[PDB]
C-alpha cells in the first residue's frame, strides 16, 4: 500500500516534516502533517482517465508559514501565508512501466539540486 | 548564467539526454535536445508577476517516443507520441531565499525515488 | 567573458556590503537583485536599444528600499517602508568610439565622486547654492 | 555652500576635466567646462518636492565626443557629437541623512570600475 | 557554450578582424568589433521555429566601407558607408545532425574562394 | 574570362562532392543546378540589381534537398522529402571600391568558417548562448 506516511521535507533526521494519510474521499488521497491543522502541510493526489487515450495525475502541495496571530489578546496558531504547488501530469495509455519510470526520472531531474529551475526558485529569482 | 546546457535524463554517463538553450523570445527560455527537432526533448521556463503579491513560474517539459514513420516508402524521423508536463509554481513576494530553498526541496522530495507519486507514475498506476 | 556578473552596489568596507546578483534577462532587460525577499531587495535594471537611426540609448534603474516589518491582519510580514528610485537615461551617438564611451563613463564617475557638489547636496538633503 | 567647481573627469592629475559654476537661474545649478557650449561638459542639478511623499533630484550631464573632434569648429549634426545623461533620484520624505548617504553609496557602487554596467557602457556593449 | 569571439576576417595572422560578444538581449547573440557602432563589423544570429515543419536561422552581418575612411569620424550618409548581409536558413524539423553538417558544407562551398558567386561579388560584377 | 562557371557546392574531400553547373540565365537570374532530376537537385541562384540610386543589392538563394523515393499510385518516383532554403541579401553602396567588396567577401567567409560560433550552432541544432 502506497497510502502511507512519508517525509515531505527531509531536514536530516531532526526537523523532518512528515505527512500522514487523512482522507480518501471522491478518489482524492490527502496527506496532512501533525499538530494544528491551520499550520499543517497538505499533499493531495488523484488520477483520472481524462481522455480515451490519456491518464491525468493531479498533485497539489501547500507549504505554510508558521506564525502566531494575536487579535484582542487571543493567540491562535495560524499560517501567515501559504505556498501552493499545482502539478498536472498526462501520460498516454500506451506507456509501459519503463516509460513511466523515465517520466518520473525526468521529473526528479527537473528539480535536482544545482539545476536551473530549483536554483531560481530557491533564490527568489527567475531565469537569467 | 543559468541559461546553459544541463542533463535532463541522467542514464549514468552513457545515454544521457542533454538539452541546450535554443530560444529566449517573449521572456520564455527554451531548451531543446540535439539531433532531429521532431524527436527532441523540449523544456521551457518563464517567470512572471501574476498578482501584486505573487510571482508565478511556468515550466513545461515534453518527452518524445522516438520512432520512424514510413508513408509511401519515404522514411521520416518522427515521434510516435509525446508526454507533456505542465508545472505552475506560485511564490509570494515575501518569501526569502531560505523559503525558496525549502520550496525547491519540497518539490525535489515529491519526486524522489521510492515516494508514492513517482512510483505510481513509473508503474503506469495511480494511488492504491 | 560575460559581463552579466554580480557586483557590490553599496560598499560599506567589507562588512555590511550590499551585493546584487544577476536574476533575469527576460524581454531584453538585465536585472540584478540582492539576497533578500523581493519585497525588501535592492534592484538594478539595465537595457540598451537603438532609439533613433543614429543614436543608442541606455536605460538604467536602481531601487533602494527601506526595510521594515509590517503587521497585516495580526501577522508580521517583511516589507519596505519606502523605496528610492534612480532613473538614468544615456543617449550616445553611433559615431562615438570606445574612447568617447570611456570619457562618458569617467564623467559619470566624477559627477558622483565624494566631495563633489552634487553628491554632497544629495547626502545633506539640500540643493545647490 | 556647495556650488563650487570640481573635477568631472579625473585623469590622474594631468588632462583632468574641470567644470566650474556658470548659471544659477531659477535655482538650477549649472557647471560647464572651458570650451564652447557645443563642445563643453555640462552638469545641471536641481531638487524639488515631486509629490506629497517624495523629493526628486534632477541631474543632467552632457559629454562631448572627443575622437576626431575639431576644437572650436562647427560640428554638425549636434546629435552625432553629444552624449546625454538624464538621472532622476526619487527620495521619500522619511529618509534621514544616513539613508541619503546609503543611497549615495549605492549610486557610487553602481558605477564603480569593474562593475557590470560601467563595463558594458565603456565597451559599446549590453549585458551578455 | 558557443557564444565566444572569433576571427571574422582572416588576414593571415596580422590585420585580422575579430568580433567579440556584445549583446544577448531577447536571446539574440551579437558580435561587434573594436570600433564605433557606425564603423564596426556586426554579426547577429538567432534561431526560431518559423512554421510547424521548419526552423529558421536569421544571420545578419554588417561590413564597413574601409577605403578612404576616417577612423572615429562622422561619416554621412550611413547608407553610403555600410554593407548589409541578411541570411535566412530554413531547415525542416526532420533534419538530423548529419543533414545540418551537409547544409553547412554546402553553404561553405558556395562562398569558397574561386567559386562563381564570391568572384562576382569581389569584382563588383554579376554573372557573365 | 566568364565567371558563370561550375563549382563544388559541398566539398566532401574528392569523393561524394556535390557539384552545381550553370543551367539558366533567363530574366537576369543566373542559376546553377546539380546533375540530378530537378525534383532532387541542388539549386543556386544569384542576381544583382540597382535597388536604390546609391545602392546595389545581391540576391543569392540556395536549395539543399533531402532525396527520397515516393510511391505515388503504385509507382516509385524520385522526390525530395524536404528542402532547406538559404536566402542571402547583400546591399553594397555604389561608393565601395574593390577592396571594400573584398572585405565584405572575407567577412562572409569568416562568418561561416569551421569552429566559429554560428556554423557550430547551426551544425548542432542549437542556438547561441
Amino acid at each position: 500500500s502506497n497510502f502511507t506516511q512519508f517525509v515531505l521535507v527531509d531536514n536530516g533526521g531532526t526537523g523532518d516534516v512528515t505527512v500522514a494519510p487523512s482522507n480518501f474521499a471522491n478518489g482524492v488521497a490527502e496527506w496532512i502533517s501533525s499538530n494544528s491543522r491551520s499550520q499543517a502541510y497538505k499533499v493531495t493526489c488523484s488520477v483520472r482517465q481524462s481522455s480515451a487515450q490519456n491518464r491525468k495525475y493531479t498533485i497539489k502541495v501547500e507549504v505554510p508559514k508558521v506564525a502566531t496571530q494575536t487579535v484582542g489578546g487571543v493567540e491562535l496558531p495560524v499560517a501567515a501565508w501559504r505556498s501552493y504547488l499545482n502539478m498536472e501530469l498526462t501520460i498516454p495509455i500506451f506507456a509501459t512501466n519503463s516509460d513511466c519510470e523515465l517520466i518520473v526520472k525526468a521529473m526528479q531531474g527537473l528539480l535536482k539540486d544545482g539545476n536551473p529551475i530549483p536554483s531560481a526558485i530557491a533564490a527568489n529569482s527567475g531565469i537569467y
